[PDB]
């Protein structure tokens, strides 16, 4: 019924549009993403630029052209795609929910094993070992229940720089077994050999599944993983995307 591969390609399209980009990657976490107003977002940019004496002067003082598209860092992309998936009539504030609805990587592993295949779920993952935030989409399925990872990465941790559209264009469409994700996010991850750690991380999170792209010395060994796992309605995910496209 809903074409889910097209959902992702439509996120990519929205990101590629000069005005769609500003709708999608805005940082208003408290209000519904579909409550975002292009005129209002651009007026705020225009006023900030006029206040500093125009674009040339703004760029001199700030070092960025605020009309350029945003290449979102990991938390900016993950939290925005999460709102796209989870909001219906009511807003979802992912900053707030990550703190109040948090479960740990081992609680996640117990949860995922009893999710209804008749329902869709999404996990907002703050991996404090990696310093990296990403999403695991676990959509309803009449076959094997699997996850799909949506992420971007500034590249300052254990992984290389990764642009949201490059990831989504293909790897974001790759199913990951629930067992691999449980293994990745469990405390027992630490007990793995360096080789196995690089294999698991690269397989799930690296654009080319390349072990030589994983720098283990950038990982904070002791830390755990904070997860907010919630049900979502794919009809909301679809319509929220439609809504943004319409705004254009």
């Amino acid at each position: 019924s809903i074409n889910t591969i097209k959902l992702i390609d439509d996120i990519i399209a929205l990101h590629n549009d000069p005005k769609g980009n500003k709708l999608l990657w805005n940082d208003n976490w408290q209000d519904k993403i579909i409550n975002r107003d292009l005129a209002n977002i651009f007026e705020k940019i225009d006023e900030s630029v006029s206040e500093l004496g125009g674009l040339e002067m703004y760029q001199e003082m700030v070092g960025v052209n605020p009309y350029d598209p945003t290449e979102p860092v990991c938390g900016l992309s993950a939290q925005n795609i999460f709102k796209l998936m989870t909001e219906g009539e009511h807003a979802v504030d992912p900053v707030e929910m990550a703190q109040t609805g948090k479960i740990d990587g081992n609680e996640f592993a117990e949860s995922v094993d009893q999710l209804s295949s008749a329902k869709n779920y999404v996990a907002l993952v703050n991996d404090r070992r990696l310093g990296h935030m990403f999403l695991i989409d676990i959509p309803s399925n009449d076959q094997e229940t699997v996850g799909y990872i949506y992420q971007s990465d500034l590249g300052q941790g254990a992984l290389p720089p990764l642009k949201i559209a490059d990831w989504l264009n293909s790897r974001g469409k790759d199913a990951v077994s629930l067992n691999k994700l449980k293994k990745l996010l469990s405390r027992e991850f630490n007990l793995l050999s360096d080789d196995e750690k690089r294999a698991l991380i690269s397989e799930t999170l690296d654009i080319h599944k390349d072990v030589s792209n994983v720098e283990l010395d950038r990982i904070k060994r002791d830390r755990g993983v904070d997860i907010y796992l919630t049900e979502y309605d794919v009809n909301n995910f679809y319509e929220n995307i439609e809504t943004l496209k319409s705004k254009l």
